[PDB]
């Protein structure tokens, strides 16, 4: 099961001010916590999600990403 949901929760919180299309990195978030278990994993698939997703989003996969990046 997923741990890594709980923390995107609160990492969804905390760069809710930061990212643009806040519904739509909802819908990620609740697409990668269930594929992943750990955060590690849902990091992986930010990276590559990242790459292949164009910008405005791009920009906020990104954000959310470095706030996991960022917190031991």
């Amino acid at each position: 099961g997923s741990v890594v949901k709980e923390k995107l929760e609160k990492a969804l919180i905390e760069v809710r001010p930061y990212v643009e299309y806040y519904n739509e990195l909802k819908a990620l978030v609740s697409k990668i916590s269930s594929s992943v278990n750990d955060l590690e994993e849902a990091i992986v698939v930010l990276r590559e999600e990242e790459k292949k997703a164009s910008e405005p989003f791009k920009t906020d996969i990104r954000i959310l990403l470095d706030f996991l990046e960022s917190k031991p």
